[PDB]
């Protein structure tokens, strides 16, 4: 490896990012004046919390399938034993969609971009589990308040998959290799971009696990009921 491959790898994975990254930037943004009227809210809140279920278990599918498809545009992740390739993507998927979700928030009102308009978290109220909603909208504060460019998110999300540390990893050292790689890309990157000083800044990766944790286990209470 030289700096030369290492930029090769960041670009390459910046653009398996672009290809996947489901919503475009652009389109997120001019959207933040788009408002869920108090009226349409209400609407919302007066939902069963089945109904709410159906819908953020639909966009959180739909979301998983663009992470996989990312990750398959990983090089070297496909060339992985197939039973890895599960393992990494069962532990990291939901992960990655947490840290995607940052995009569609808008912090200067602590608004999310869902189902065409932006909202603030009241409007998930028929789900009661506003713990698990605050603090979804807290991780996703932190997150804008570094201002993470999407090229960051490539990145950072690409080392959240690719972790030799999951158990059940029958090639680990394999992961290891493309971890390392990862690494080097997103560190140079950063020297590259002058953001050296955002991974102090990071929230633990011990942080995003508690969230994903805690988030696919009241998942899990959902899907028990209502398939
Ligand atoms: C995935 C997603 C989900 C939501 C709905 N949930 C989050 C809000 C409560 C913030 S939930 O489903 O996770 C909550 C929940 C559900 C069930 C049980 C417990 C908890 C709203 C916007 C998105 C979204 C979609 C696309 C992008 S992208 C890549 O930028 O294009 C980013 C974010």
């Amino acid at each position: 490896a030289s700096l030369t491959e290492i930029e090769h790898l960041v670009q390459s994975v910046c653009k398996s990012y672009r290809e996947t990254c489901q919503l475009r930037l652009e389109d997120l943004l001019r959207q933040r004046s788009n408002i869920f009227s108090r009226e349409e809210v209400t609407g919302y809140q007066r939902k069963s919390m089945w109904e709410m279920w159906e819908r953020c278990a639909h966009h959180l599918t739909e979301a998983i399938q663009y992470v996989v498809e990312f990750a398959k545009r990983l090089s070297g992740f496909m060339e992985l034993c197939q039973n890895d390739q599960i393992v990494l993507l069962k532990a990291g998927a939901m992960e990655v969609v947490l840290v995607r979700m940052c995009r569609a928030y808008n912090a200067d009102n602590r608004t999310v971009f869902f189902e065409g308009k932006y909202g603030g978290m009241e409007l998930f109220r028929a789900l009661g589990c506003s713990e698990l909603i605050s603090s979804i909208f807290d991780f996703s504060h932190s997150l804008s308040a570094l201002h993470f460019s999407e090229d960051e998110i490539a990145l950072y999300t690409a080392l959240v998959l690719i972790n030799a540390h999951r158990p059940g990893l029958q090639e680990k050292r394999k992961v290891e290799q493309l971890q390392y790689n990862l690494e080097l890309a997103f560190h140079h990157h950063l020297c590259k971009t002058h953001r050296q000083s955002i991974l102090a800044k990071l929230p633990p990766k011990g942080k995003l696990r508690s969230l994903c944790s805690q988030h696919v286990e009241r998942l899990q209470i959902f899907q028990h009921l209502h398939p």
